[PDB]
């Protein structure tokens, strides 16, 4: 089914529900003070051990549409997530990392997609000690989006860009949209080449003004 | 005003720690234990309540070259931050933000950037869900920098580039690097218009494989 | 509009229940202990996290006749009233502060009205190591009640007072009340000029015993 | 001898401190932790605890100008006074209350003066909940004297007004200071009637501005 | 009525109860965890701070039959005898004291009867070196009555004594059970004179053998 | 053999250091906040864990006068004979019980002097609710020693009782003291038959005041 | 008569679980949280401290058919020990050690069978340093029985083996299982020699695979 | 270089230990308290946290003869040897598992030998709730030796049985010792065909009494 499961709690999980369906949602948590808060923000709660590869089973790791992991240390993140590939090989998992040096290891334990957040932190304090222009940038479109958002956009099985070339598709310049990359299954190709061309199912990553993405979204189809 | 001042320890301050000379560096904590931590990485390490304005003071908060700011809660990172400002009304802060309504609110308080580790994280995830092209674009640039990288490169004192326009540049035709914004003074313009004009000690902010980047550095001097 | 929100819970709130009527007032806490105490007082409980802006909304802060704040530290008390301040700018609040230095840091946040009772006990404490009538003043007056009270009391929308100088309305001597001050529109006056002249809904402020304190009822009205 | 010893520590103590010597003051408390704030506040630690009659004695009560008592529960203030007055049976005592049911405790054990921090904040919170004019004079004449200051002036072994009744010394008139009472050897007469007549030593407890004050100690000289 | 109240809660209390009467018992002790072992044992529970005047009150302190108090610190027990006293003038207090030094506090508290048992164990430590006859006494007579026990015996309104000198009594060599001493109203007397004479009332304090007792029980009535 | 080792501390084994000489004596404890305390009171400490055999063989448990065990629960007491007994058959063990049913079993575990002073105290508190004689005989002999006292007293390698019998000594009609007991190698016969024979070395146990005892001394000496 | 009785709940109790019926086990702990972990492993909850004799008594111990003891420490499981053998002589007593040294306390408590898990783990350690192939043997015949297990097998009612000799009945030739002892009233004789002729009721202790040992169950029939 | 490196510490890394030279043996652990208990037993104490890459390198991870991993949960033990790996892709690892699903799990990371105290625990509690003679063999063979013991034995580079079959060695007849496998490089044979031929350094997994053994070594010498 559609169903997701969240192993730990914490602001970035409360962060993530925002976007997220409540019905759909399990947390599975170790701590119970963490009940009436996963109730409050409209998800369910399963009181278990996430390390514990029974208590993964009893929070429907099996059929679920992803599993987001964020545990009290990379030690605990890493060994959830060996369990959840023993219920489910093929499961999408996504999982935080704390420390740098742990991030291989969340992928060889079977993350197909890990966020590192306290390393982009701590690159961006240390980068921002004179000025920092490119902190302004993560916390103005990627935190905030207070005037800029960046965008993954699907060119739908309509047509007008289908089989055109980016070179001929003058995107930035008829949207307004800066296009970072491409996505087709399993890889963004970031900079396209003049000569990649289009096809339907293609995710478009961009960065624009809310009116920008209203053109770039009505200039795919139809 | 060559020292920074650090409150509150963490693997953000840690990664902070890592890439700027730790001798420059007084590190401001409650925790005793935090110590050994930190003279093991090179700093020195202040015994002391950093929302205590004396302890702030005793830390040298004065004239320092900035100040950066990690406590465990943000009222504490809030408070810490006002008392910082008592003591010197222009150095440079940087502080981490847990809560996105806190934001804001760090801002009010008096610092210059604020950075959003696990907004960014909560974002990720539930954008993430089923394709996360975004996800891996933060990932492998901002974090791993496994083939692309993000660039703050400013234009030298020197020559190329005084007076010459953003269409007459072409960088990203010319240098391969992606320009997402130029940043002067305070502001940073993102998608900057066609007519802009390049003044020297602007900072311009980029996506680029590192000899894309070493392109643009040529490029871009006298 | 006449609910009353107590964040945080203290002796202090504790007396501050005695003089208030208890139904009509919500105290807000992250302890579940506080519950069997609040319910014992009288007074109604909302379990929640008073730093947390949705859980102020929740207590009902919006247009509640006055919001007292009194957390652990003085950084919870500054955060919990900016998170009050964003819910609604005008509602009353007061505020207890432990260290001198955040004094002016709780008004700057938004507090209508500070109260510092370790800055006030240990002065007297200081002041006090030889004679102390100071401190057996304030005990006996602020304190016990044993004796003599301090009062408000309004000039009502009645006369007498009227127009008439506060040297020729011989309060002290007619009434047995020290007046110390006439308050209106939020400034106190204390020891007025001889030439002031009252009128209706000033404040007087006095020092009084309950029988001087009737008598400056009588004389007051009519 | 003119030593202070202070049991227990918080932010009252440390106000306390502000006004006293210091390399005078001895603070005795039962935790290791509170060793650095005390030095760092320019006193001398005593590690001890202050229940048991012994480290009182260690503490040098015997002898003491005034033992200051502060802990953590009112159990624990009544208790180190009953050791106190074991030790000692007329050193003066100061000691702080928390809850008002234990202000005649603390006397019966031997208090010479009590304070009511939270009694008296409870008040001004419950009082203040709309005016709050009489919160405002105690924050600004007890705490920060930002206009107005309390004062003990005793009535020199010198002149002018020996003898001399209070309606003839005419005090406010000339001075400005409002009178509130005459100590009188552990008496305190508050509102003193006119055929009240001043003599030897007697301390006059008034409300004044620094100027007059500084015109009171003249008026009041040999 | 008959019923008794307990405040903390102890292997001693646990005890007592041995002996007691489970309906006429309130044990009013902080901690919930006591919960459960309270009602075990068939006594009712209260959950309140036995330091406060209000929570003693709450636990029917007023009419009760005796009070028995054993908080974990001295301090605390001393306070709550304290409070106890304000409830109640006249109810009986029993007492648990740890340290010496505290006995006689416990006594000017209010608290009818002391127990020591922290300072006996402590001395038949240090008497039991070598041998210690005292100890094997006190653990074979008080703690297991393994074959004498001490008894508190009421000469019944019957007669046989009634009138009759100790040294006509010649209970001892009558009984085989030796005397302690006489308990009349406030005042034991120990090692009683010859000429002393029995009333209807007074309670004999002996040690002998299960057979002895019966056999004194017999010879002072009928 | 005349060093004593104690296991573990609390006002019990204060109370023992306070009668014999410190100086003879180590105490092994677990926890570092205990050894202040020790030096403080002139014993050695050991930091060990007094279960673990090659803790209590390093405190030197092996030869010594006697091993004092009282420890956080009658488990670790137990346990911690058991250990002693696997050091040293023979050394004089004295141990503190805390719950009835474990008196037996630290007597099975190989202590030659049990003490129960939970037990002793909670018959009292029962045994007290209406009169208490036989409390207040226990706390003013055995704890406070006010008029009466209780003593073992040697029959020196002297004179005067040797071969006497009990019926013809006739001790307390002789001397004022109360005999309760004569000891007699690991025995004590209570209420000794009228034709018991004393021998020199035995142990009279009784009861007198300080000049009772006096002429108990002189009467059994040479 | 035939419920089991565990006492502590560690990952050893769940182990033994998952071989037992668990409707008929009942799981003795003092600590809350254990419910649900109980509960999930389908056995049933007692809430008690299993060190106080009327708690085992309420859990069962009497005539069970086995108590498992496995408490957090080796003095826990000791004194639980004593308590069970105070209830019940004859009960079956297993029981875990952590210590060396307590191994044979644990047998003198009573315990019928001990296990030492951590003192065989240790010296597997020491052991393996270089090549370990007693590890690996250990590894997959007690643990993982990834191949080969070890069993005890009845000689039957039946006959076949009846009288003969453990040389004539060629047990290793015609079913592969390794023999390693045979068990008859509690005394395991290893490697017995030649002559060694069995009887019913003797159980043959065996390494077989799942087939050698389907083969020595039809041998050692009819 | 043969030091060994322990993480964490236990009772049995202390039983480990007791084989183990010690003045060549750096145990790796967080908890400062670890230190007095790691010296204590002749060891070298490193205070670093053994799941983070920089402090096993800072404990000689890289070359060492072997690292033994038995940190307080799996989720640790599995960072650790990950952690390990990273730095030397070929040392002896051995480590120490606890719940079951886990084994493949330390194996996948790295470890070479794996050993399962609690399933080894578990098994052995519930097959011994009847008899237990397994359970016994185990005991007396691998933890206390109290009779047989196990061995492995290396084939000289000498001679007497280079090329015999274990049929025409006869070993358990020559020797007693019950022979159980042969170790071949990474290779156990367990029960090996009569037909195998032993060859050069093949190691002999064996149980056997001590002179059994002694015997073992003499027949299979030079």
């Amino acid at each position: 089914s559609r169903h997701v499961v969240i192993c730990g709690w914490s602001e970035s999980t409360l962060e993530c529900l925002r976007e997220l369906r409540g019905s759909e949602v399990f947390v599975l948590a170790e701590d119970e003070n963490v009940r009436k808060k996963v109730l409050r923000s409209g998800a369910n709660f399963v009181h278990g051990d996430p390390t514990r590869v029974s208590d993964l089973e009893k929070a429907n790791v099996r059929g679920a549409r992803a599993v987001i992991v964020n545990l009290e240390s990379d030690s605990e993140t890493i060994h959830c997530i060996l369990g959840i590939r023993k219920i489910d090989e093929s499961v999408r998992i996504i999982a935080e990392a704390e420390r740098y040096e742990n991030i291989e290891q969340l992928r060889m334990a079977g993350a197909d997609q890990v966020i590192s957040p306290f390393v982009i932190s701590g690159r961006l304090m240390s980068r921002s000690i004179d000025d920092g222009y490119e902190a302004m940038f993560v916390q103005d479109v990627l935190a905030e989006e207070s005037t800029r958002r960046m965008v993954e956009v699907p060119i739908p099985e309509g047509s007008k860009l289908e089989g055109v070339s980016v070179l001929d598709a003058d995107i930035h310049d008829v949207t307004g949209v800066i296009i970072i990359g491409v996505g087709r299954g399993d890889e963004l190709i970031i900079d396209p080449p003049r000569d990649y061309s289009f096809r339907a199912g293609d995710i478009i990553l961009g960065i624009g003004k809310p009116e920008e993405i209203e053109r770039l979204k009505n200039y795919i189809s139809a």
